[PDB]
């Protein structure tokens, strides 16, 4: 029916058909003391969009509505909330959509790892439903977990920065990346991108580390200080020896990486973040021996404090990343899934167009 | 003949016979314009003095005078000596004795990951010579590896810090141990005993995790502000969720940290340092999500200037170490490796009484 009742979207049928999700209604969750309702503008296609859809992580629940990079307008808000958003503004979404907000690591800014987590589609809450959203017309969330976006940033060019930026973000930061330091990005897809960009953002001089040689002149265009193509270097961890004081690694998935070569460009005291959530079917290999002095963890999501903090960067020194455009409906999300298997994209992709899709 | 023809130690003869050093006279090293020559006074029993004559690294070049946590007078400075020691002062050297000290990892206080580096034993110097000293009369060492042990510091206390001591020392002081910060040392052996001490020493709260109860005790008379057993409380990652900053390894190896439980203790920005060496190639598979805002590395020795703070820490903090001596002598070795090799020691040995074995 409408906006109160029912949420319509462009959704998963099954873990086979994945590449061509169905216009569908389906129920909103539960309505809470702080959940705030948002209609969508725009939402970033992201990697685990993917994973998800085509059943990568498991069987999941279908009909689904997925993608988690929304920006969109406050169009209600809950009972107890409290946080100056006010019906109309300008906010976004990102890959959390909640968490207890009680224990430590919610208070101190690490609610990406707190018990209660919760990612904003494919998860069941603790009342059971399963968070949606997304390629949608609306979506339901705690305000805890929505942020305003910068009145400067195209939301086109916002939406990604909710999740596959904040996902880059976050490690960078937190490990040093910063003037004078020497940053590393294995990977340039979507978030690779984003995560050059924004590495060069925060002052660090940059290395873009692909496989082929295709990305070369883009990862250039971005301001990467270097490029380095793995097939053609046959050991660049010897060559590029004591290099790097942070590398994140963004691959899609871990088989093209050779985790017993890249320690060695690693200073003494590096270190190495992997971003990448690969098949269910995939582990991070390597021969310990080399770890010696630098040192190898996994990151999730950011905070919100610091998706606060890259929207602000964003804004203030202007980022533009690199997105394409493509209208939210079958057709769209079909030629988004398509490419994005075909890793025929020039990184980014926003679906658009949502009002002009949905109706009433 | 004599010190400055050639020097004699309780030499290992084959890594078969390696529980029975027979005493041989071996050529000492060139003397080098920076070297210098102790007459070892007393000589701490490292865990890998073993691993090598066991031949855990491979076979070596034969015969083999290991040990390298040596205490001692000095003899004579080379022609360039520009240290500022005396003769007869009292000095020690532990696993380290050679780098480049031209290279940025050098002037960087970074010797034990320095590309030209030679440790104390069983491997050949820039010349072919291979490293002897140790358990012997004496022992020629590059005088920016000889530091002066402090005047209040029992030479049979001092030693144990040159390698052991100062192996736990690093990974601490480079991974913030002190006050307010909770750390954890897991493998109450040599190593992990001067652990437990400096880090309630450095001021922070410590943990000792073993599997039995059997040091329990031990572990509270040295001062642990806790104790974990880890076959013995079953899934102690859960028990003590979110705790740990630091965790320094010292069991028997980095792919024996049981991943699946380990990381769960430790608080989000958690690090898991091993202090143990894993195999050139030993391979290790977690799952991609696995270190989740834990990282996980392995640390070399230290930097002499982390080694005398050691010894300034030591001595200041008046800290002593659970040591035992032995008769520096094929029969006293003996009772070592044999020891050694079983646990059956009270943390660490420490062979003095060179004066009275070697004669002339
Ligand atoms: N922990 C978190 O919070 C979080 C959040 C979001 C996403 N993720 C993870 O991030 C990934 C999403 O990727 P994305 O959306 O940023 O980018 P994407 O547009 O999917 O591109 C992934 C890029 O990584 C590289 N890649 C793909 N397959 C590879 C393989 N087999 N071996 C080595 N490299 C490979 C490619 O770059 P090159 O060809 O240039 O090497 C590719 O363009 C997923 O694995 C997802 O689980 C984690
Ligand atoms: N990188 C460096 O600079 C450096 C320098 C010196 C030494 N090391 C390494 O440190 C180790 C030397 O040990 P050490 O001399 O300090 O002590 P040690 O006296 O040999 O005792 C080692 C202790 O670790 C634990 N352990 C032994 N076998 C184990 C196994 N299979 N699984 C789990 N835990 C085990 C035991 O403690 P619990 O029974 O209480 O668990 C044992 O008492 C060697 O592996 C050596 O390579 C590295
Ligand atoms: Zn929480
Ligand atoms: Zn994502
Ligand atoms: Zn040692
Ligand atoms: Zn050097």
């Amino acid at each position: 029916m409408s906006y109160p009742e029912k949420f319509e979207g462009i959704a998963i049928q099954s873990h086979e058909d994945w590449k061509n999700p169905k216009k569908t209604k389906y129920d909103p969750k539960p309505f809470y003391d702080h959940d705030i309702d948002i209609k969508i503008e725009a939402c970033g296609v992201c990697g685990s969009d993917i994973h998800c859809a085509a059943g990568h992580w498991g069987n999941m629940k279908m009909p689904l509505v997925v993608g988690h990079e929304i920006v969109g307008k406050v169009v209600k808000l809950g009972p107890k909330s409290n946080s100056g958003l006010k019906v109309g503004q300008r906010v976004g979404v990102g890959a959390q959509v909640f968490s207890c907000l009680e224990c430590d690591r919610c208070k101190n800014d690490n609610e990406p790892y707190c018990t209660k987590f919760v990612t904003t589609y494919s998860q069941p809450y603790e009342d059971g439903y399963v968070s949606q959203g997304g390629y949608a017309n609306y979506v339901r969330v705690h305000e805890h977990f929505v942020v305003p976006i910068p009145e400067n940033i195209p939301s086109h060019l916002a939406a990604p920065l909710l999740c596959g930026g904040l996902t880059v973000y976050s490690p960078l930061v937190r490990n040093g990346c910063g003037p004078g330091k020497k940053v590393g990005i294995v990977g340039l897809g979507g978030i690779g991108s984003m995560g050059t960009l924004i590495s060069k953002a925060m002052g660090a001089e940059t290395y873009v580390i692909s496989r082929s040689s295709r990305k070369r002149e883009d990862a250039m265009k971005m301001g990467a200080d270097h490029y380095i193509a793995t097939l053609e270097e046959g050991d660049w961890g010897e060559k590029y020896f004591d290099t790097f004081d942070l590398i994140v690694v963004c691959a899609s998935s871990l088989t093209d990486i050779d985790f017993n070569i890249m320690p060695k460009a690693m200073k003494v005291g590096g270190r190495i973040v992997s971003i990448s959530i690969p098949e269910q079917h995939e582990m991070l290999s390597l021969k310990p021996y080399g770890l010696k002095a630098v040192s190898i963890s996994y990151s999730a999501l950011g905070s919100i404090k610091e998706l606060n903090q890259l929207l602000k960067l964003v804004s203030e020194k202007d980022i533009k990343i690199w997105v394409e455009t493509l209208p939210v409906g079958e057709a769209g999300v079909h030629e988004a899934f398509e490419r994005m298997e075909k890793g025929d994209v020039r990184y980014r992709f926003t679906l658009v167009g949502y009002d002009k899709e949905f109706s009433d």
